[PDB]
Protein backbone atom coordinates (compact mmCIF):
# COMPACT_ATOMS: atom_id res chain seq x y z
CA UNK A 1 0.00 0.00 0.00
CA UNK A 2 1.82 3.09 -1.29
CA UNK A 3 0.69 6.69 -1.73
CA UNK A 4 2.14 10.19 -2.05
CA UNK A 5 -0.93 12.11 -0.89
CA UNK A 6 -0.16 11.90 2.84
CA UNK A 7 3.40 13.22 2.56
CA UNK A 8 2.33 16.40 0.73
CA UNK A 9 -0.64 16.47 3.10
CA UNK A 10 1.67 16.45 6.12
CA UNK A 11 3.70 19.20 4.43
CA UNK A 12 0.42 21.13 4.13
CA UNK A 13 -0.42 20.60 7.81
CA UNK A 14 3.02 21.68 9.03
CA UNK A 15 2.99 24.80 6.86
CA UNK A 16 -0.55 25.47 8.10
CA UNK A 17 0.75 25.35 11.67
CA UNK A 18 3.59 27.66 10.61
CA UNK A 19 1.03 30.09 9.14
CA UNK A 20 -1.01 29.92 12.34
CA UNK A 21 2.14 30.68 14.36
CA UNK A 22 2.66 33.67 12.06
CA UNK A 23 -0.96 34.72 12.60
CA UNK A 24 -0.38 34.50 16.35
CA UNK A 25 2.72 36.69 15.94
CA UNK A 26 0.73 39.23 13.90
CA UNK A 27 -2.07 39.30 16.48
CA UNK A 28 0.58 39.67 19.19
CA UNK A 29 1.94 42.74 17.39
CA UNK A 30 -1.66 43.91 16.87
CA UNK A 31 -2.21 43.68 20.62
CA UNK A 32 1.15 45.29 21.43
CA UNK A 33 0.94 48.36 19.17
CA UNK A 34 -2.62 48.82 20.40
CA UNK B 1 11.98 7.54 -14.95
CA UNK B 2 9.57 10.48 -14.85
CA UNK B 3 7.66 12.08 -11.98
CA UNK B 4 5.95 15.36 -11.07
CA UNK B 5 6.14 14.99 -7.29
CA UNK B 6 9.64 16.46 -6.92
CA UNK B 7 8.92 19.65 -8.87
CA UNK B 8 5.91 20.58 -6.71
CA UNK B 9 7.97 19.36 -3.75
CA UNK B 10 10.79 21.77 -4.62
CA UNK B 11 8.15 24.51 -4.99
CA UNK B 12 7.01 23.58 -1.47
CA UNK B 13 10.56 23.75 -0.10
CA UNK B 14 11.30 27.13 -1.67
CA UNK B 15 8.02 28.61 -0.41
CA UNK B 16 8.80 27.09 3.00
CA UNK B 17 12.13 28.93 2.98
CA UNK B 18 10.27 32.09 1.92
CA UNK B 19 7.87 31.63 4.86
CA UNK B 20 10.81 31.11 7.22
CA UNK B 21 12.40 34.31 5.90
CA UNK B 22 9.08 36.03 6.62
CA UNK B 23 9.06 34.52 10.11
CA UNK B 24 12.58 35.87 10.64
CA UNK B 25 11.36 39.30 9.50
CA UNK B 26 8.41 39.13 11.91
CA UNK B 27 10.66 38.09 14.80
CA UNK B 28 13.04 40.90 13.82
CA UNK B 29 10.17 43.38 14.11
CA UNK B 30 9.12 41.64 17.35
CA UNK B 31 12.62 42.23 18.72
CA UNK B 32 12.76 45.81 17.40
CA UNK B 33 9.43 47.11 18.73
CA UNK B 34 10.28 45.44 22.03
Amino acid sequence: ANDNSEEMRHRFRQLDSKLNDLKSLLKEIANNIK
